[PDB]
């Protein structure tokens, strides 16, 4: 139950927002969050939850 890329970046961004980052930035891991997680669908989430992933 691990997600690698996909958490990698994920949280990257995750605390660039948290300690105040650019937006550019933060979707910039969004869309590596739900491009990731559809290579990922290994078996576990299939197309994994990391956080944003493209969160309104």
């Amino acid at each position: 139950m691990v997600y690698d890329k996909i958490a990698a970046q994920g949280e990257v961004v995750r605390k660039l927002k948290a300690e105040k980052a650019p937006k550019a930035k933060v979707t910039e891991a969004v869309e590596c969050l739900l491009s990731l997680k559809a290579e990922y669908k290994e078996k576990t989430g299939k197309e994994y939850v990391p956080g944003l992933e493209h969160h309104h």
